[PDB]
Protein backbone atom coordinates (compact mmCIF):
# COMPACT_ATOMS: atom_id res chain seq x y z
CA UNK A 1 0.00 0.00 0.00
CA UNK A 2 1.27 3.51 -0.91
CA UNK A 3 1.69 5.54 2.29
CA UNK A 4 -0.71 8.43 1.42
CA UNK A 5 -3.65 9.58 3.58
CA UNK A 6 -7.04 10.77 2.37
CA UNK A 7 -7.19 14.56 2.64
CA UNK A 8 -3.43 15.12 2.79
CA UNK A 9 -2.52 18.70 1.93
CA UNK A 10 -0.20 17.97 -1.03
CA UNK A 11 -2.09 14.92 -2.34
CA UNK A 12 -2.02 16.27 -5.90
CA UNK A 13 1.80 16.34 -5.81
CA UNK A 14 2.15 12.83 -4.34
CA UNK A 15 -0.31 11.40 -6.91
CA UNK A 16 0.91 13.54 -9.84
CA UNK A 17 1.30 11.35 -12.94
CA UNK A 18 0.73 8.13 -10.99
CA UNK A 19 0.15 5.19 -13.28
CA UNK A 20 -2.84 2.90 -12.79
CA UNK A 21 -0.84 0.31 -10.83
CA UNK A 22 0.36 2.90 -8.30
CA UNK A 23 -3.12 4.34 -7.92
CA UNK A 24 -4.36 0.81 -7.12
CA UNK A 25 -2.12 0.91 -4.05
CA UNK A 26 -4.09 3.69 -2.21
CA UNK A 27 -6.25 3.12 1.03
CA UNK A 28 -9.06 5.16 -0.55
CA UNK A 29 -10.95 5.36 -3.83
CA UNK A 30 -9.40 7.57 -6.49
CA UNK A 31 -10.93 8.70 -9.79
CA UNK A 32 -9.41 11.12 -12.30
CA UNK A 33 -11.86 13.06 -14.51
CA UNK A 34 -11.39 15.53 -17.34
CA UNK A 35 -13.13 18.91 -17.12
CA UNK A 36 -16.31 17.47 -18.68
CA UNK A 37 -16.44 14.54 -16.26
CA UNK A 38 -15.05 11.82 -18.55
CA UNK A 39 -13.26 9.11 -16.56
CA UNK A 40 -9.46 8.99 -17.19
CA UNK A 41 -8.41 6.76 -14.23
CA UNK A 42 -10.33 4.70 -11.64
CA UNK A 43 -8.60 2.64 -8.94
CA UNK A 44 -9.19 -0.76 -7.36
CA UNK A 45 -10.25 0.68 -3.98
CA UNK A 46 -13.04 2.66 -5.70
CA UNK A 47 -14.24 -0.43 -7.57
CA UNK A 48 -14.37 -2.34 -4.28
CA UNK A 49 -16.53 0.41 -2.69
CA UNK A 50 -18.91 0.91 -5.65
CA UNK A 51 -18.99 -2.41 -7.53
CA UNK A 52 -17.93 -0.84 -10.82
CA UNK A 53 -15.23 -2.59 -12.86
CA UNK A 54 -12.28 -0.14 -12.90
CA UNK A 55 -11.32 -1.26 -16.40
CA UNK A 56 -14.82 -0.78 -17.94
CA UNK A 57 -15.63 2.73 -16.64
CA UNK A 58 -12.62 4.40 -18.34
CA UNK A 59 -13.94 6.67 -21.09
CA UNK A 60 -17.48 6.86 -19.71
CA UNK A 61 -18.92 10.14 -18.44
CA UNK A 62 -19.21 10.13 -14.64
CA UNK A 63 -22.21 12.51 -14.45
CA UNK A 64 -24.17 11.31 -17.47
CA UNK A 65 -23.47 7.57 -17.45
CA UNK A 66 -21.87 6.02 -14.37
CA UNK A 67 -23.07 8.17 -11.45
CA UNK A 68 -26.39 9.93 -12.24
CA UNK A 69 -26.98 10.39 -8.49
CA UNK A 70 -24.08 12.93 -8.61
CA UNK A 71 -25.73 14.93 -11.44
CA UNK A 72 -26.93 17.61 -8.99
CA UNK A 73 -25.82 21.04 -7.73
CA UNK A 74 -24.26 19.42 -4.65
CA UNK A 75 -21.75 17.27 -6.59
CA UNK A 76 -21.57 18.02 -10.36
CA UNK A 77 -22.36 21.69 -9.72
CA UNK A 78 -19.44 22.02 -7.25
CA UNK A 79 -17.16 20.13 -9.64
CA UNK A 80 -17.82 22.38 -12.59
CA UNK A 81 -17.41 25.56 -10.50
CA UNK A 82 -13.99 24.34 -9.34
CA UNK A 83 -13.02 23.40 -12.91
CA UNK A 84 -13.93 26.91 -14.07
CA UNK A 85 -11.95 28.69 -11.32
CA UNK A 86 -8.90 26.40 -11.66
CA UNK A 87 -8.85 25.90 -7.90
CA UNK A 88 -11.16 22.91 -7.30
CA UNK A 89 -10.67 21.83 -3.66
CA UNK A 90 -13.77 20.74 -1.77
CA UNK A 91 -14.47 17.95 0.73
CA UNK A 92 -18.06 16.92 1.52
CA UNK A 93 -20.12 13.84 2.43
CA UNK A 94 -22.55 12.32 -0.05
CA UNK A 95 -24.62 9.17 -0.67
CA UNK A 96 -24.12 6.95 -3.73
CA UNK A 97 -27.33 5.03 -4.58
CA UNK A 98 -27.57 4.25 -8.32
CA UNK A 99 -28.18 0.50 -8.84
CA UNK A 100 -26.30 -0.25 -5.59
CA UNK A 101 -26.91 -0.44 -1.84
CA UNK A 102 -26.94 3.23 -0.71
CA UNK A 103 -23.39 3.96 0.44
CA UNK A 104 -22.45 7.10 2.38
CA UNK A 105 -18.98 8.45 1.67
CA UNK A 106 -16.65 11.38 2.23
CA UNK A 107 -15.63 12.90 -1.14
CA UNK A 108 -12.58 15.12 -1.77
CA UNK A 109 -12.40 16.68 -5.24
CA UNK A 110 -9.18 18.53 -6.06
CA UNK A 111 -7.54 19.84 -9.22
CA UNK A 112 -4.75 17.59 -10.51
CA UNK A 113 -1.44 18.99 -11.69
CA UNK A 114 -1.80 17.46 -15.19
CA UNK A 115 -3.77 19.43 -17.76
CA UNK A 116 -7.55 19.02 -17.96
CA UNK A 117 -7.45 16.60 -15.02
CA UNK A 118 -9.37 16.60 -11.70
CA UNK A 119 -9.25 14.11 -8.82
CA UNK A 120 -12.27 12.68 -7.01
CA UNK A 121 -11.23 10.81 -3.83
CA UNK A 122 -13.68 8.66 -1.85
CA UNK A 123 -13.73 6.86 1.50
CA UNK A 124 -16.55 5.27 3.51
CA UNK A 125 -18.33 6.96 6.43
C1 LIG B 1 -24.66 7.84 -7.92
O1 LIG B 1 -25.26 7.52 -8.95
C2 LIG B 1 -23.29 7.42 -7.61
C3 LIG B 1 -22.65 6.49 -8.34
C4 LIG B 1 -21.23 6.17 -8.27
C5 LIG B 1 -20.34 6.89 -7.48
C6 LIG B 1 -18.98 6.64 -7.54
C7 LIG B 1 -18.46 5.68 -8.39
O2 LIG B 1 -17.13 5.45 -8.41
C8 LIG B 1 -19.32 4.95 -9.20
C9 LIG B 1 -20.69 5.22 -9.17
Amino acid sequence: MEHVAFGSEDIENTLAKMDDGQLDGLAFGAIQLDGDGNILQYNAAEGDITGRDPKQVIGKNFFKDVAPCTDSPEFYGKFKEGVASGNLNTMFEYTFDYQMTPTKVKVHMKKALSGDSYWVFVKRV
